[PDB]
């Protein structure tokens, strides 16, 4: 199965800058070359060039609405195209607002997809509930069908059509949810495993339940949107919104290892790696190494080891 790497050096989803350097940081570590060592054929689409919308005035509280809207519309088109050719899309973030385009485009070809969102946050604030107006904190609000019409049409997002229903997404890692967001996930009946559930059940039982919920009645494509801040800051410090008490390095790899084993991974997002936020050079190396390890894990690398078939190593 073919893999297509798509860089999304974008940071307008936040007031903070720097995450747009994430793709370069990941590639510098050799991510693309390492992926070619897996059983997958790899193609690099390169990094998309985003056109900045001049005089991009704030829509009420929402910041850079048109720029974020345009960037995501372009990304959706690219992902839709790669998905059409039967390849697995791998989006290298900037900010999580790019999930709007990534998931929307993926949904165009695979409308029955299931989303597994690993994040310390729900990123489900709407233009009306957000306290900051940062779109990187509102991706899911633009993707859910249940929230259509729950907020005013934001400039630059007219091309968007709610891809999935609240019943097709599972959150893992939650620990920093706004009151508005909490009201939304409870009201919509969204399935989630906050750190509380991870502590109670263990990551093993968590993945079992995640698959039974999403794949119990029907097997379908999986889109894994991974925000590096889902892991504890001691593992992924170079990120914009670190929150103590996160998933461990081991737990993160367990998630990707189990997803690989389903054979259903169809789209992947590796987001929020901000190279400019490490307190030291090493903190950046640590964050990048973790993101790279997670990506390779999603594509077959197992901690127990790997070896090529039809090869007599003895
Ligand atoms: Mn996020
Ligand atoms: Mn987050």
């Amino acid at each position: 199965k073919p893999i297509e790497i798509i860089g999304a050096p974008f940071s307008k989803g936040c007031p903070r800058g720097g995450v747009e350097k994430g793709p370069a940081a990941l590639r510098k570590a050799g991510l693309v070359e390492k992926l070619k060592e897996t059983e997958y054929n790899v193609r690099d689409h390169g990094d998309l060039a985003f056109v900045d919308v001049p005089n991009d005035s704030p829509f009420q509280i929402v910041k850079n609405p048109r720029s974020v809207g345009k960037a995501n519309e372009q990304l959706a088109a690219v992902v839709a195209e790669t998905q059409k050719n039967g390849t697995i899309s791998v989006v290298l973030g900037g900010d999580h607002s790019m999930a709007i385009g990534s998931i929307s485009g993926h949904a165009r070809v695979h409308p029955d997809l299931a989303v597994i969102w690993v994040d310390a946050h729900t990123d489900i604030n709407t233009p009306l509930t957000t306290s900051s107006g940062n779109l990187a904190g509102q991706p899911v609000a633009f993707l859910l069908k249940e929230l259509k019409g729950k907020f005013p049409d934001v400039p630059g997002f007219s091309w968007v059509t709610p891809a999935i229903s609240a019943k097709d997404i599972v959150y893992i890692g939650l620990r920093d949810v706004d009151p508005g967001e909490h009201y939304i996930i409870k009201t919509l009946g969204i399935k989630y495993f906050s750190m509380t559930e991870v502590d109670k059940l263990g990551i093993g039982k968590v993945m079992e339940e995640t698959f039974s919920y999403l794949l119990g009645r029907k097997k379908r494509p999986i889109h894994l949107s991974f925000d590096v801040d889902g892991l504890d800051p001691v593992f992924t410090p170079a990120t914009g919104t670190p929150v103590v008490g996160g998933l461990s390095y081991r737990e993160g790899l367990y998630i990707t290892e189990e997803i690989y084993k389903t054979g259903l991974l169809s789209g992947l997002d590796i987001m929020e790696v901000n190279p400019t936020l490490g307190k030291t050079p090493e903190e950046v190396t640590r964050t990048v190494n973790t993101a790279v390890a997670l990506t390779l894990s999603a594509f077959g690398t197992k901690r127990e080891g790997n070896h090529k078939p039809e090869t007599d190593y003895l």
